[PDB]
């Protein structure tokens, strides 16, 4: 027993000098690397053009369809005044039938098919407001059914809607939906066959907030689907089967290393009859690498049902193929710790690792508390504290030194409003900042700096 | 004397191994960090609605009585020529005037009331110039009584103010006051009833640097009630209750250690005669849990008055709020100190402390030196020395490598005026940014360190 | 042969104490510094004035023939409408042949001369499409042939081409191609007789992508030629001379003292009979030197060559001699290696640097990882993801606290359209910021730490 | 002498203890500290007031006097057509023959006095061109007398001027001078009596380039004088001299101190008879204190002689003040050094300078080899490597982690124009910012943890 042992535990060297086996598994790792790496690679690739394709539609949609549009207004694009409101939407409204003669894009008009688009119909204009909306603010009374009442013009792609008449004491938000259809000739060019866009537009005029001031907003959702009837004057599939076939092998011989590893384990330990020394038959690396296949073998399938226009998930599928190649990626390390020098180094991070997380634990409350105050204090004042999400961020990138100025100057913007919060500000960042580089990032290093000099001895 | 000794420095393990009695108070403390916690998002969350409505409605009100004003230019908005401002101050009250046929929000006029509205008034277009103000430039000569007359015209909501007629030689400057009421129809959502806002619009063109340019600024206040006459088709006090009682009963098992603790120690100090070791028998943690739950009674409370609308401190609330529950979040602390691999880092940093302050007791005469030498010689040339605390602002972001390049395009801006100010911004910037960070920053790192190292043995 | 052996390995104050030689290639290295300093300095002089001058004229020219163009709209500038587009190509042409009358600038036409200009034609407009385009989204249809036709109007210096028919469904792009001869007068000042540009102006309006956004951009190419019949009313050729005579000399010295040493050496190595310890007589500090004049001499040519006008290859001179120049300054650390203090930390940086690039190659395959995951998951969403490389920078610039918040931003900005893909940034860019910082660079200065201590023992 | 050598070294306490002598030294320092403090804050107080009135008066010449102008606009302002340099010409006397009927501002017109106004004349538009200017681009020929010719029309405050005719060929520039008085009613709060501004405002249209573009640009140069006949309806100088007969008074104690070291060192020399350790008896303390306080005194004088108007440098003056105020508040770690917890943080400090110095030495040549590359290489390419200056601000700022992804960005927008480029760019900024951060850095680090590790053993 104890040979096998010590042969389960030698080296691939070792065990190569031993008992003369082809490492089949190192080889098929390193192609799995290479494999991996180029499907990502063209699945990227692939995926930037139709991103690209998109956002261009979209930017070209809203210099079309919203009244004094400029580039870079997306987010303090809004209406102030009645007349505004109906110029913008007329605008869009006049825009969308005179699209055929004015578009340097081709597109088709789609109807009905579905709500809000009754049938012949390709443009649906809502509006939303409240069933009974009484206010007076004179009296500061009101009387509101907060049950909402939804009153849609339809319009027949190539004028009733001329006629709108909005309820603005009580309206709750206007959209116009429609959608178009385009042809992706740009596919053209990377050797591929142009596919059928269908754009859904949705226009919307927000008043939620009842604030005077009612946000213009343009989105888009894409439809992409096989163009019937093509006419332009095989290895993208076959590499991904090449993938799977690959993917599979490896899974199959780390199974095998793990079967072997339990049924050694469990030999060992009726030896000794006769947990944390019974996982040391565990292969972590290997667990790795099956995850890996896993991961690679799903997004694999997915990005065949995609490109054949069956699935639409690119961001499940991109998720889980980026994943899979960080993984194989990182499994290289392995082959490093069989040297001396490296495995030095590896040893340092890996005796370092639990002391850093117990460290973590230590500095998780303080920044949590840190998080809370500056949200609940701050938020008000400060852009940057505004959610407690955007807290974290803004003091992580703190605690690095990014950002930090504009930090206190959107403060120092408001010094003479309140004396009280501002010089709360000055405290609770000061001290935030002082205490997270000069006393955490330095136990940090120090807590490296004995473990590499644990290591060295 | 011993026994009872040994048992007031027991860990709560060994107390409950001891005596068995049940420990109460840190289960009580959990409760308390859990509710102060909930309590705290809740008023975040319901507090940042109200700061939305009133910053849109701002928005809202610069767009509407501001001519020609576009969004991102309030700092440099202002006028040069009579033309302009007559333009600006016509408009506006003009605006005023049409506000109801014109305005997507709801608002009602506020008549009289007070000062400076005269009774039956809504707007005060009011001039503050000089009594007497002579002023020849071209003989060098000027007269000025530097006492301020103030003149009013008022205008009720629906053309005197079209004969305003400015004394621009000695204007002081020029205020346009108005009040509006709305309702707060946002509040439905998020499951609130209406409240009932009066803004207070002040618009102020400023001449007081007499240099040919106006500022134009707006500005808000907010005032809230509850709107008389509600009319739409309890889990906010109970809460409110539980923490102060979950407050009140930690405040006083609290008390109780704390008074325990000073018996014992003057038992033992009669029994040593028959002061650093002596406040060895006082907890500074209870300290800091009694500091936490004060803070917390007195922000609830407030909290309380303002949710009925009784009151209107926000800040002073927040800042209690969020003081109390960093202060019990960073309270945890305590019991990771009852671990040994934790209480290795916490001991670290506990002894690295004296040695740091002392350290910064050194660093800041230089800092303060530096601060006080780039005001005086940077301010006039570069916008971020204008003031000391914005000095210290940027030095503290330079320190942490944030916003140098900007800093020294500032003054590369201006090379070609002064040489000599350039060649002594050079060494200033250079010198300042090599000192701290190379040798201030490494002592702090060093200092660490060694405290390290020194727990470790 | 001890002897010898002993005195190859001398140090130059050794040597001229025991055979008394004058230190020639010291005060030749000196020289060499001084000199080449020089150059550099007079050509990086003379090249800016010239990039000023191209760079001022191609903002002029897009002044002059750009619709509607502004300082800072090169990214977004394009055309959405096809009454934008002609009218863009028509403001172009007509501001080209009305340029005598209005330009600040003198220019003169250039006729013929080539392709895509026939004889006598100044101006060619040119508009690219596909030779068969029938393209049908309503039926979800295309025919097309690839096969790219282009038609050109030719205008003649002082109006067929407002009779331009633009084939949208198919176009591919348009292009407007004309030159124009001015004389740069700046020469003047820096005492430089005035020579002749030829700017070849090529204007873009592209429709690649058919996203209904035709990009517009401006672009020239600068041919310089030496003025015929120069009229105004030699210390540039001499020192270059100087510098490939210094370069020359160095090299003949150190090829001779590299020879030695290979002789040296086989006479060792024949002794001891009767590779890491052989190559213990190459002085690689001469190796430098070598390259450096190589570089130099090579670099020194083709300024030359350019000086007169016989040669345009800027980018490779000046990469020739910057390269040089960082090569002979860092040559300098040999003679501090002289000196004990000095030699301390030259010596624990050449002692560090092994570990230093064994941990950047355990490192890199992590870095490899993450970047393609950023790339492929985040690539769609974020506009620092589009690109690999821009992906590595981005991620480099984390690793060093700049741009954090932003790029945490970037993706806030979007957290409701994809809640997945939001989760994942946020887990993403949190754990490769915390691993690269606080463990990473940690072990950098730790592995810096223990050389130092090393060599201070 | 053994006695008295042992009391002069005596600290403070010990000398106190020994004869009894009162400390007058280090309570005159104190107050020294004190009053300078003061009169900087009260020097910088006044001076950004004035500072402030100039630069308001500024920006409102460029907005009065500018066609087009809009804020934030000032680097890219400039005309590009004939038709728009005429009109920006016209606009600027049009607009100062109208200013008292249009300006916000009170100024009056100065007439004559000097150059290039003739007697009775308020503006004067010159233009200066070349004495000849034959330039020929069609046939590449030019001939041309770069002796300049100034050519001035004289306007009269109340139109020839509408007659000027540009020789737009050989133009060198056109400048506008005019000058304006007016009365800073500003100085009315902060209690001081308004002074009197002559404002020199100089408008320059600039073809130094003759490339198309010819940039614009306003400045004015304020001169100050008391008004003659002031009427308003000493804290200041009686200060002046309190600050320096403190300074005085510590002058002279810390002389008589140095002359006592020196005789004392004398007499040892002697006595031993009978450099490094003769400078021993040098008090480098009083050195500082004596130069400190001979800068305090010049400031002084120049401050006092400035507040009547009969000086104008404030920058000579602010910069011998602010380095006075500097070099006080670093002296008080004076007192620090004699308690030995501090002593201990301000020895590591002291012992660890020297290696500081000499790694800072070996770094000097590898930094100043990068900044000649990257400024020959990147310069015609990226912004921030136009000047050595500039490249050396960029690569300290990188050094620090410090806009680096703006930087990898500005090459990366121009990959694809030049690809060796770009590639030599990367290599360039990777290799740079890892050398300089992961190993210099460290080792600035490791130099002080040594430096602390031998203090404290
Ligand atoms: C076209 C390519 C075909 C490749 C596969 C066929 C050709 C080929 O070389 O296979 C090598 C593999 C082993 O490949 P591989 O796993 O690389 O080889 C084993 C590992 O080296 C293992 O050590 P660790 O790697 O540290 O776990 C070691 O203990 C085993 O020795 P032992 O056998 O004396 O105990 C080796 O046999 O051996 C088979 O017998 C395949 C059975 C697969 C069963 C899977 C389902 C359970
Ligand atoms: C106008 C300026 C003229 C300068 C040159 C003439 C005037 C002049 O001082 O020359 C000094 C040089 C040597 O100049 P240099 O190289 O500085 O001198 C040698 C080096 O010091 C070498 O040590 P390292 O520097 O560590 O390698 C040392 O071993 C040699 O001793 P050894 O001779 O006893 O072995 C020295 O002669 O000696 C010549 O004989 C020139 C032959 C050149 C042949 C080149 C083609 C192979
Ligand atoms: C209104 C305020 C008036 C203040 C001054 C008068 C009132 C007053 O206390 O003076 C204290 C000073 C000394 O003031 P101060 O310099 O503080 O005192 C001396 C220092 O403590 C010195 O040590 P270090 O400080 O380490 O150098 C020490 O060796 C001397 O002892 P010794 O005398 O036994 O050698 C002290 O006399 O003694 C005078 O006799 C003034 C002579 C000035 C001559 C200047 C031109 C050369
Ligand atoms: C001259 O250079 C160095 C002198 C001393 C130490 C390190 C280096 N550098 C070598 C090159 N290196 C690569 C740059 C391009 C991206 C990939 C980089 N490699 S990396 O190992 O992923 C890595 C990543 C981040 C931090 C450290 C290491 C940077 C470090
Ligand atoms: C050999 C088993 C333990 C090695 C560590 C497990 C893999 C580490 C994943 C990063
Ligand atoms: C146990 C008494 C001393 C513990 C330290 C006091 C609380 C620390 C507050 C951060
Ligand atoms: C003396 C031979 C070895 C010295 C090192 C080689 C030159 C280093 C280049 C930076
Ligand atoms: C006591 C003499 C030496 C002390 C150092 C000199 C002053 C340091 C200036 C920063
Ligand atoms: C020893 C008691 C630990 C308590 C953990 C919350």
């Amino acid at each position: 027993l104890r040979r096998r042992l010590k042969y389960f535990f030698m080296s691939p060297c070792d065990k190569f000098r031993a008992k003369g086996r082809k490492p089949c598994k190192l080889m098929l790792q390193v192609v799995k690397i290479l494999v991996v790496t180029v499907q990502l690679i063209l699945f990227g690739l692939s995926n930037q053009l139709a991103v690209t394709f998109r956002e261009e539609n979209t930017i070209a949609f809203r210099h079309l369809f919203l009244l004094g549009y400029s580039d870079g207004a997306d987010d303090t694009f809004a209406a102030y005044t009645r007349e505004q409101l109906y110029q913008a939407i007329f605008h869009a409204v006049d825009q969308y039938l005179a699209l055929p003669d004015v578009s340097l894009g081709r597109y088709a008009y789609v109807r009905g098919g579905g709500d809000p688009w009754t049938n012949g119909s390709g443009l649906a204009l809502c509006q939303r407001y409240y069933h009974r909306g009484h206010v007076d603010p004179a009296n500061d009374t009101f009387d509101i059914d907060p049950m909402v009442v939804t009153d849609c013009i339809q319009v027949d792609p190539p004028s009733s809607y001329k006629n709108l008449t909005l309820k603005f004491h009580k309206l709750v938000n206007v959209t116009i939906h429609f959608r178009l259809k385009t042809i992706n000739l740009q596919s053209l060019i990377n050797n591929e066959i142009p596919d059928c866009y269908t754009f859904s537009v949705l226009i919307t005029f927000d008043n939620k907030a009842h604030s005077g001031r009612i946000p213009i907003s343009l989105e888009t959702q894409a439809h992409i689907q096989e163009c019937k009837h093509p006419s332009v004057f095989s290895f993208r599939l076959l590499f991904d089967v090449v993938v799977i076939l690959t993917c599979s092998l490896s899974f199959l011989l780390c199974a095998r290393s793990l079967l072997r590893g339990f049924l050694l384990q469990n030999e060992f330990v009726g030896f000794m009859w006769r947990l944390w020394e019974r996982l040391e038959f565990v292969n972590g690396w290997y667990i790795l690498l099956v995850t890996s296949d896993v991961l690679t073998i799903s997004g694999t399938i997915m990005k065949i049902g995609i490109e054949a226009k069956n699935l639409a998930s690119y961001d499940v599928c991109s998720i889980l193929l980026g994943t899979s190649t960080l993984l194989v990626w990182v499994g290289v390390i392995r082959y490093l710790t069989f040297f001396h020098n490296y495995n030095i180094l590896i040893a340092t991070l890996r005796v370092a690792l639990p002391s850093v997380m117990r460290f973590c634990c230590c500095v998780a409350v303080i920044y949590l508390g840190y998080c809370f105050c500056g949200w609940i204090v701050l938020g008000p004042y400060h852009v940057k504290f505004r959610s407690l999400s955007m807290v974290s961020e803004c003091l992580f990138s703190l605690i690095n030194g990014d950002d930090m100025f504009v930090t206190f100057a959107a403060m120092q913007a408001q010094q003479g409003r309140s004396s009280l919060v501002w010089l709360f500000s000055q405290l609770y960042l000061y001290s935030f900042i002082s205490l997270f580089i000069y006393m955490v990032l330095s136990l940090f290093i120090a807590l490296i700096t004995g473990a590499y000099d644990t290591i060295k001895h």
